[PDB]
């Protein structure tokens, strides 16, 4: 389980660029796309299982609040069909699945804005390098 | 508990542009985005945090309006189906969370507005820099 | 409290692009996103301490017309749950605080608009500065 | 009192794209937008007051035809609750105050599509600037 | 006016020996129609008005036999006048990206 | 059955840029390219297969929980349409189809990546053939 | 009925670069071009010809399962409207068409990306040719 203020941190020292180093920039700049190419696809692949988890455990949850059988237990609130959609939302069991799976969710937003920037990065050195062909004329 | 003129403000001194340093700008743009980005991305963290107190809330809060159980208290008012939306929405425990989950909001939506600005401040220091050439 | 026509005036003025200081209003376009961007979220702010206020009168108010407790003050009409959201919603100290909350909803959405300007305006300056470059060949 | 015919010949003038002067509209589209904003946002705001007396007409009118005071006036005609919404949506007052909110309504409708046209105007602009470029090769 | 105009006039406009301008007129026949649809919904509120006093008046047989129904027809006519008018400018908007394609099919 | 982190490792490896061959390398970009593209056209060709699969799962668990017939099995539970997209969503054999087509769905959208990649890359070995022209 | 593993094998050969043949190369990477772009025009030839038969297809089976059909046949599982989308989706006739309308919709998508290479291996020979210039 990975943390979001690692990956901020990560992001934060990768997308630093070295003036000294264009050349090399240019190249490790297409290599940083790879990388959180790789946490963005696996991060989908976490969470592809959790959604497995949310799915059944809302149907499971479902059927204990509905009068059916969850296991041989029962809810005797007597929720109503307007009233579902609150309780199921507010379950300790479908709560921390989903918790679960938002978080991956915003890990995922964050890597698809880390390969946004990297993108632009990209094009910011080869901008910069036009800047310093403009000084020779 | 940040707060939001704060980030008003600190948006406010990173977009500036400095023409002297125009070389200085363009990878600092880039940087720039990744600062707003680790905000975005901790706020929702936040929310996700606070939405979860929420949707407890409600239910909890449900169950004592509809004369069901919440720690042995129960709503003598008797409301009926129809007048449940509007007492939830403004319960003393619900409101006080929601308006803490709604502001967040606010700031994140402010957060997708930075970045939005930064993005177009990148292509900006470009244009600039083309118009530069263009002399 | 903000006026709406002070809004319009304002924004009227930064609209405006100066033909000769294209490289200024360029760096200039991204600075006026910033000012009412942070009027767009304080606005957001604004709405949602009235919206509490309002959430909370139309629940006082309620009680009273319902026949419930409002400050041991009773409505004496009777109304029926039909005629309930007619009579809310027409309340002295609910019409009060949601038309506050309405107004600060149209400075919101024109600010909305304000920004969806100032993004098509940097792009008009790049249009412009394209078409200086076009007599250029 | 504006008028709608006064609304659409005034688009129809703003719409036209002057051919010699490109560099002149693509900065000057920017600049409609901004007056249509204007009357948009004014128009919510002038339907903001009227909606808050059709709101109290409604609630006043509802008086007097079940019954309750409404100035000392009362309806004889004894109406149920099923002809209620016949009855209120044909009264004097309320008509009145409804067709005047109804007709700012058509105005904002009529805004909201005037900046749709602009919008899609500056496109346009930029659009033909492509097209005289494809020429040059 | 007539339903049958309508027809000639949008299947008429909806169609390149000047590209410049047909796409400086593609907003200019957006607004000829945003006048129209705006002008139908202006007749029609009189007529909307006309009904609810007229829906009363029926109402009030308990307190020609069919006036609202002689209101009620001509409302249902506008009601499909309205509607082929906003097939229009559902028309000029793709008739614009239509216009936006031609010049990436010249390019391409 | 390819793996994800099979993808991963592949592309890692071609995206690195021989600063010795540089002639090479732009040559070769184009011929990655190629690679991938036919990766990813291959991937939507299993989709699709899979997809077909789901489209009928789904009408075929349709029918069991609806009370109507799938094989001569019947849902007892009695589900009504609100609870309906629910249990479909956690069905067993729905679920063990769905997560295959979502699986194929990352790796088709890492290939999508890979590809955007290799579109910079080359423009990357481009600016830096620039760089080197410019300090002489 | 052309397959996807042909055209990956061709777009493979073609995008190969001589070397020693740059001069020729250039020419013909226009020529690619246009046996590509002859390729995704007649795709879409194609798929324009399934796609009225798809659309054909749903009307067809619409009124077969909806039981507003003229024709000899009727569904008895009398679906409701919010059923309607999965099992239209799921009918061997219109899943028969629609699978081939989406395969040749593959089949573009991979024209599409072999233009895209063609377009960039254009500009890396002119890429090559300079590196060859830096040299001199």
């Amino acid at each position: 389980h990975m943390r979001l203020e690692d990956l901020q941190e990560e992001l934060k020292k990768d997308v630093f660029i070295d003036s000294t180093k264009l050349q090399y920039e240019a190249a490790n700049n297409v290599m940083l796309y790879s990388k959180w190419l790789n946490k963005h696809s696996s991060i989908k692949k976490e969470m592809l299982r959790i959604e497995a988890q949310k799915k059944v455990a809302l149907k499971a949850r479902l059927d204990y609040y509905s009068g059916r059988g969850d296991g041989d237990e029962f809810s005797m609130d007597r929720y109503e069909k307007s009233e579902m959609k609150t309780v199921l939302s507010a379950d300790k069991d479908v709560l921390k699945v989903d918790t679960s799976l938002q978080y991956w969710g915003i890990l995922l937003d964050f890597c698809s804005g880390a390969l946004d920037a990297i993108k632009s990065r990209g094009f910011a050195i080869k901008h910069i390098q036009d800047m310093r062909a403009f000084e020779a004329g």
